[PDB]
This record gives structure tokens, C-alpha cells and sequence, in this order.
């Protein structure tokens, strides 16, 4: 189930990784590779590289490994002769689903449906989840504006040549700092880093400011309240402005916590008010839980913290859920087939794994565990913040979804590199932030393992 | 390895499928579902449904199953205890690849690299393959324009808010009848059916006509070279037209054989001439082999029939290749990391399957078989086109990648329902066409078996 603690043999990346990285660099730009891994020996919270180093993984493959490496319940799943077909016979799910398709969804995604969302469509990643959510919303908004009336074949002629009115000028509203994926629709709503965006054609869609909170939160209540109201007002202005530009906002997309943009949090009150604005202006409210979903904030979906019976119209997911997809309200159900469609629509082998994952999360009480291990981790980070204010500021988090800021990008990268050499895998976000994305089997004792290591690092820094 | 004939028991969809379909229709529009399947009992070319029916599968999951259902070598893979980790520990490939990642690529995709393309990036589907091919092309074009100089301050600031100059107004040129995927970039180059495009915002990019060939090819040689020539002229006119409208064509995307648009073919000469038009105007030439790739035309990539040493700059693939991705020339390699990137970049579990799949295609010479069994197929249809000219016209194909047209939509659908009830599954492209997408273990006698069944269907048709 897990190892005792990290065990380091070489610097990271070590010689075998550098050689493998050299080989990979022949066929593609491999500059992003951190090191090469031995997934066969990785277990629980621990990632093992090809040089025999064993690191406590607080990054979890960009927050996509739900219950650790080589989990024995998932090993057993694959060993079962009845499951071999799921792995070698991949169906075109939208036309030829396998027999157990509904029953496996009942054991997995449907058992954690968000409140008010009866509909579910599966997708293979977070980008095509969000893209097909955009299209679902565009179709819903046009269906609002046309009744009753069928497809005018002026629309049917124009749409084949990328022309109005068949191809409308609707917009999706998004937030500075957002990250929603990399295909060209998602990218327009992404506003994280210049390197993600530069040289790519885009859409003229409204971009709103995301609240920047001041820490400690308990000393800045009035100012954080004012900041959020400012952002809410600008959101509303943009909807009216782009309505007058004939670029009508059909939906609003937001992350419950902005990840790649620098772990930007906002109050539950902000999101409830934003959901209200979306309803008021007839915009679909699209909540992207690709990164916050799967339980690390202490609830299965992070938007559950908002306390709403009607939290959103559409909610997209991926990563920890193994498969992508989106839940939505019944009124967004497409009237006709083949409008939301592609070859694979996910992968039933991922659903097979996800049903066992969800069963482990529920039986091992891992939502409550994440709330607890996260409080322990955050308490420790606040302690380190008080002891090393020249290095650590803006400690923040919900559940294990935690982060802090360092002085600059150069310092962030040195600390990550040292921590890796001391047996801890960390990830970055934003300009200068260090983020924590532990798997759901991260325990309070793993928090202490990290904090002790980081204490000695900051002492010697 | 295979059954030796269809085995029917009910109409299709049978009772259990209709029940499963009603259940599924509760949580999503299920109007597209044909029937539910028992893949555990499916074998080779035969798809078994939940009502016990066994049909000859000439659609192969929209042309995505490479070597038939439940192949014993793929079965033998999943049962190796060394491979368990591969299925349950999915990495973020761009940052933390597994130890065997490069070698498994050598065993698989790299051993079928097209001519002139040393670079490879993997992706999970055909849509993000083409999307990232587009972005690779846009980055390369801007790199030409800016030379070896850094991003400007104004570019870095305006790209964050969707504005020029950071976000250029480049275009990708595509063809009518093209299908390149459903995400919003892909969709703007797709021109297949109106039901794919309506109510979705798009890009003002150039759309060129694809040549509509008259058949028999024997009889219309000069009409067809004239048709192909004027299409080539409109392509060139659009590039010139969009450069002045400050929407410079950075690349051209085309399928070697259009699929979803109605199985539109064109001569090898046409693609060679289009290849040179692209180069001549400094456009990247992007060849979409998502559907044609994998060997069904008798060569692993369809474009291999063109006989070029420089067939393309970028080539995307998916479906039969299990994983997606794209090959490209070295000069298209991104200068900096994190520009072409996402969490998974495919899936090592698919690479593990593809390596065994590619070994079997070579060891058992399935490319020859596809050219051969495709000939028997196409020969048979031509005979049935002669004996029934009121139903079947324009019998075309390359390898097993064949199609034909019917008078109208209703006869198309009726023939498919009849044929499926008689034990053979066919797909349909366009408004009134019937296509053949057999797996690569489809053989001589599977041709004949379909031919004999469709024969009797033909003799009893109203
Ligand atoms: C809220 C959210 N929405 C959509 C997506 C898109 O999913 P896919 O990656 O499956 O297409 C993601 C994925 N997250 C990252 C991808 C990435 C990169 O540089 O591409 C850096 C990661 C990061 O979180 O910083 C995401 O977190
Ligand atoms: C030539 C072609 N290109 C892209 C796609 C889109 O693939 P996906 O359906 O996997 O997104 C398809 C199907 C297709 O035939
Ligand atoms: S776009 Fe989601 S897997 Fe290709």
C-alpha cells in the first residue's frame, strides 16, 4: 500500500534519466521532462525514478493520480480475466456501447453527480470536456433564441462555410488567471501564462478579473469583500458590453480555485453571487472541476463548499476521475444526436478503474481524510511562514489543495529542485508559487514528513 | 482467431439492446446508439451484440479497430504481470515519462514514421492531434516572420487578453467535405454535415472545393483532370486573397480520402500538385491520416501512394493507431517547451498495444492482404454495380477503403438495416453513401461472404 518514507540514491535527474532524456530529445522537444520513472516500483504516495530514487510525490502527475501508485485494488481489477476485453476492445461509445456501460456509470460517475445535474456525457480529457461544454451551451442559447422555430436553412447553408448566422458570434466569459485547456476553444478562455497563448489565433471574448485576496484573510475581511464586489461588477459590465457588441455571452466558465494561474482562491460568497449573475443574464454557469474535482478540497467536488442546491448548469471534470466528461442540467440535453459526438467519448477501461477508485474513496473515508491531512499540512506551512518570512508568503489552501508564494521564479525553482534532491516532489504554478497536489492517500504523517524536510531545507537555504 | 460466418437470432437492435438504450437515454441523448455489444464474445471480424447476434463487422468502430476483436496476442499482453503498472499508473507523459517510453515508441510509431518526418508528439485523439498540429504550424509561421528574436513585450502582454499582435490572425485552409474533428479549431476546418457545425462560433478561414470525380474513371479522364485543375486554382486564389485580407494562410489541411464528407477521392496527381502549391506559398502542408492511416489502403499511410520524398510537413493520426499524435519535419519542432503540451499527451497503455499491433501487421503482411482483399471487394462491387445499376453507382475505393452511392438517403438506411439483420454491419457517409471500414484481418473469404449476402439482398430488394 505504501513505503515508509523517501529514499534518495542520486541527484535528480540522475544519470539514467539524463540518458533517457537525451534519447527522447531526438524526436521531440523534451525540455519539460523532469525525470524518467519506474512506475512498476512506485507505490502509494511514492514515485520511483529510473535511478532508484524514491520520492514523496506531492504533485501526483499534475493532480491526476487519485489514490496513489499501483493501488492493490486496481492491480486486482486488471488481473481479472473478465476485464481483459475492456482493455483491448475499445468501442465507439456513442454508437456501440458495451453491455455493462450504464451499470458501470451507475457505480462511478452517476454516484457522485452534482446537485441538479441529471445528464452525463463522457469525454477523454479536460480540454474536449470543456470544448463540448462550450458547444452544449452554444446550442442551448440558440435554442432559447429560436423557440419553437426549426433550423432555418439559411443557417444550415451558412454554418457549413463558417459564416453567420449559422455560425453565431456568441462568446464565453472567462477570468484572468484561468486555465481551461489547450485546444483553440479552451485556449481562448485560458489566461494563465503567455507561453500558453503566444502566436495562437484566439476569440474576442470577455475576460474578467479574478479576485486577488489579501492574507491573513482574517485581517483583510473588508478589503477582500470589496475586491470581490469589484470583480463581480466588472463581470456584469462585460456581459452588457458584449451584448451590445452583438457578441452575446452564452456562458461563464470558472474554476472553484484557479490552479495554473497561481492557486487563486475566492470566497464561497463570491461564487454564489457569480452563479446568480450568470442566471440573471441568461448565461450558462460552467464550473471547471478538472483540477479541483476528485476530493482533495475535502468534498468530492470543490463547488460543494458553496452550499448551493443549484450550483451550476454544467460541470466538467477529468484527471483524478480517470475519464473526462461533463454533468449538466436536463435543459441542456441536446435535442438531436450527432451534435455532441466523437469517435471514443472517453474509454470504458477508465470507467472500470474509476468505479473501484470511488469505492475506495468512500469506504476509506478519503474526503474527510483530505480535509484533515490538509489542515495539518496548512498549519505546518503557516508555522514555516512565521519562521521564514523572507521566503514564504500568502500560505493558503483548502483541504490538501495548498500553496504559498516565494520571492521570485528563481527562488521557487531552486526550492523545488532541492526538495526533489531531498526526496519530495513538488510542483509550481504562477510566477513564483509552490503548489501541493497530493494523492488522496496522503495522510497527516506524510504532511509531517514533508514539513520536517522542508524545515531543514529552509534552515540551510 | 475468428468465427467463420454470421449467426443471427433476433432483429437488430434486439430486445436487450432496446432496454439498455432506454436506460442510457435517461442520462443522455442516446438517439445515435445502434445497439449494445458483448465484446467479451466478439472475435476477429465479428461483433457479438447483447441479443446473441453475431455480425460481420465492416465498420470496425468507425474505422478504429486495427486487427479485429479480442485478438489473442493483445489478450496475451494484458495478462503479462509485467504490464499491470502500464494500465493503472497513467503518467503526465510530458514531464514524467515511464522508463520504456522511448523504446516502446521505437517498437511502434517510430518504425512507421512517414518520409522526411523525424519528429513525433503523441496525443489522445484525432481532434487534439489536429489542434496541436495547427498550433505547431502557427508557431512555425510566426517564427519565420520574427526570425531568431525574442517575443516582444507587446506580444507577451496582448496574447494574455486574446489580442493582436500576440494572437495573430493566421488561417488554416481546408476543403469542403472535410472532417477534421469536433473541437472548435478542428471544427472550423470541418465541412461535412450541417448538423456538426450549426450554432457553433467559427473562424473566418479559407474553404476550398474538393474535386468531385465523375465515374467510371475510365470514361471521364479529361473531365476529371479539368475538375482537379480548377480546384487547385481556387486553392491558390484563396491564399492570395487571404494574405491581403491580413489573414495569412499558415497551413493547408486535407485528408488523402475524405471520409465523413462522402468518400471523396482525388488522383495522386492532385495531391502532389497541392503539395507544391503549399510549399510555393510558404504554407505548412498538414495531411490528416486519422481515418486513412493504419494500412487499409494497402500502404500504412495513404499518402505513401503519392510517391513523394517530401509528402508533407505534418501528419496527424489516431483511430487504428490506438493513440493519437502527429509526425512532423524537424523545422516544425517547437523552440521552447510548454507550448505544445497537455496533462496526458496520449497514454502509455495504448502505445503498448500499438507496438504489438504493428508487429502483427508486419509479421503477417496485413498491408498486402488489405490491397489484395480490397481488390476482391472492389471487384465484387463493380460486378454488383453492373447487375443493379438502379441502386449502386460510383463504386470507388483504395484497398479495403471502399464505398459506393445509392439513389437517396432512405435506400441507404434501408440497405444497412437489411444487411445488419442479415448479419453484416455497414456504415454510412454523406447523405447517401455506403462505406467499408474493415479491420486488417478482413480477408478474401470475408469479402466473398459479404458479397454473397449482399447478392441475395440485391435479388430480393423492392
Ligand atoms: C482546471 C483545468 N481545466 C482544464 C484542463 C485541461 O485538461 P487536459 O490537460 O486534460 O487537456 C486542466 C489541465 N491542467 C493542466 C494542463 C497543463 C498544461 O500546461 O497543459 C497544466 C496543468 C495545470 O493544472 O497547471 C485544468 O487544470
Ligand atoms: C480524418 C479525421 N480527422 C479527425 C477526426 C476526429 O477524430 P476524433 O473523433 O478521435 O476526435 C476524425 C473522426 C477523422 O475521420
Ligand atoms: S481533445 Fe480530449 S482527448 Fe483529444
Amino acid at each position: 500500500f505504501d513505503y515508509d518514507g523517501p529514499l534518495m540514491k542520486t541527484e535528480v535527474p540522475g544519470p539514467r534519466s539524463r540518458e533517457l532524456m537525451k534519447q527522447l530529445n531526438i524526436i521531440q522537444n523534451a525540455e519539460a521532462v523532469h525525470f524518467f520513472c519506474n512506475y512498476e516500483e512506485s507505490r502509494g504516495n511514492y514515485l520511483v525514478d529510473v535511478d532508484g530514487n524514491r520520492m514523496l510525490d506531492l504533485y501526483s502527475q499534475i493532480s491526476s493520480i487519485p489514490i496513489g501508485y499501483s493501488h492493490p485494488a486496481l492491480v486486482k481489477l486488471v488481473q481479472q480475466p473478465q476485464n481483459v476485453s475492456t482493455f483491448i476492445n475499445r468501442p465507439a461509445l456513442g454508437i456501440l456501447p458495451p453491455e455493462n456501460f450504464v451499470e458501470k456509470l451507475r457505480e462511478s460517475l452517476l454516484s457522485v453527480a452534482p446537485k441538479g445535474m441529471s445528464q452525463l456525457i463522457t469525454m477523454a480529457c479536460g480540454s474536449c470536456s470543456n470544448e463540448n461544454a462550450f458547444k452544449t451551451i452554444f446550442m442551448w442559447y440558440r435554442s432559447k433564441e429560436r423557440g419553437e422555430s426549426a433550423f432555418s436553412k439559411e443557417e444550415l447553408e451558412t454554418c457549413m462555410i463558417n459564416q453567420a448566422p449559422g455560425c453565431p458570434d456568441y462568446s464565453i466569459l472567462s477570468f484572468m488567471g484561468a486555465f481551461h485547456g489547450r485546444t483553440m476553444g479552451c485556449l481562448a478562455t485560458t489566461h494563465s501564462k503567455a507561453i500558453h497563448k503566444i502566436d495562437i489565433p484566439s476569440f474576442d471574448w470577455p475576460i474578467a478579473p479574478f479576485p486577488r485576496l489579501k492574507y491573513p484573510l482574517e485581517e483583510f475581511v473588508k478589503e477582500n469583500q470589496q475586491e470581490e464586489a469589484r470583480c463581480l461588477e466588472e463581470v456584469e459590465d462585460l456581459i452588457v458590453k458584449y451584448r451590445k457588441k452583438k457578441k452575446t455571452v452564452a456562458g461563464i466558465i470558472v474554476e472553484p480555485i484557479q490552479s495554473e494561474g497561481g492557486d487563486n482562491h475566492a470566497s464561497d460568497d463570491f461564487f454564489r453571487k457569480l452563479r446568480d449573475i450568470s442566471r440573471k443574464h441568461g448565461c450558462a454557469f460552467l464550473v471547471d472541476e478538472v483540477q479541483t474535482g476528485g476530493g482533495s478540497t475535502g468534498k468530492f467536488w470543490a463547488h460543494e463548499h458553496w452550499g448551493l442546491d443549484d450550483p451550476a448548469d454544467v460541470m466538467t471534470f477529468s484527471k483524478k476521475m480517470m475519464t473526462g466528461g461533463f454533468f449538466h442540467k436536463e435543459e441542456f440535453r441536446p435535442n438531436a444526436p450527432y451534435r455532441i459526438f466523437n469517435t471514443w467519448l472517453g474509454d470504458p477501461s477508465k470507467n472500470l478503474l474509476l468505479a473501484e477508485v470511488i469505492n475506495i474513496i468512500k469506504r476509506e473515508d478519503l474526503l474527510s481524510n483530505a480535509a484533515h491531512a490538509g489542515k495539518v499540512l496548512l498549519t505546518g506551512l503557516l508555522d514555516l511562514q512565521a519562521r521564514y518570512p523572507q521566503f514564504i508568503s500568502r500560505v493558503r489552501g483548502r483541504g490538501t489543495f495548498c500553496s504559498f508564494d516565494t520571492p521570485d521564479e528563481s527562488i521557487r525553482n531552486k526550492l523545488i529542485s532541492i526538495a526533489r534532491n531531498k526526496g519530495v516532489m513538488l510542483g509550481g504554478c504562477g510566477d513564483k508559487s509552490i503548489r501541493f497536489r497530493p494523492t488522496l492517500v496522503f495522510r497527516d504523517h506524510h504532511a509531517h514528513l514533508f514539513l520536517n524536510i522542508f524545515s531543514d531545507i529552509l534552515a540551510d537555504f
